[PDB]
RNA sequence: ACAU
DNA sequence: CGATGT
């Protein structure tokens, strides 16, 4: 398996979990952030990776872009592919703002069409997503 | 078990 | 160590 360097890389970092929550997309071979949502005040690691990856899509559509995504999330990728987020977050006025992404970026997969492969990133094999946040 |  | 998920 060899990377596919043309693409776009999505990752999640928060702090807490469940806690604020960011995510951004990089270009696999340079690094260079290409997009990065503001942090949203409470979500789960779950959550963000979705939001990433539905992101993902929008921008590459918006471009005409055939590039792939990776995503090193498990369960994102199969959320995406569902269009539905199984997630476990309590509803409530504080999880209200990543809620309506969340619903909003379902109704986007379900308004939509997209043609992008969806890779997981394989991290045994060639360490951390190039879109990790790392420590701080 | 696997993935974050 | 615990949390989010299949
Ligand atoms: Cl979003
Ligand atoms: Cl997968
Ligand atoms: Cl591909
Ligand atoms: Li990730
Ligand atoms: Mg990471
Ligand atoms: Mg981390």
């Amino acid at each position: 398996e060899e990377i596919i360097w043309e693409s776009l890389s999505v990752d999640v970092g928060s702090q807490g979990n469940p806690g604020i929550v960011e995510y951004k997309g990089v270009d696999t071979k340079t690094g260079e952030v290409l997009f990065e949502r503001e942090p949203i005040p409470i979500g789960t690691n779950n959550m963000g990776e979705f939001l990433a990856i539905v992101h993902g899509l929008r921008y590459l559509k918006e471009r005409n872009s055939r590039k792939p995504i990776y995503s090193d999330s498990q369960t994102a990728i199969k959320w995406v592919k569902d269009k539905k987020a199984k997630s476990t977050l309590v509803r409530n006025e504080e999880t209200a703002l990543i809620w309506k992404l969340v619903d909003e970026a379902e109704e986007w997969l379900n308004t939509h069409t997209y043609e992008t492969p969806i890779l997981k990133w394989q991290t045994d094999k060639w360490g951390e997503i190039k879109a990790d946040y790392g420590r701080k």
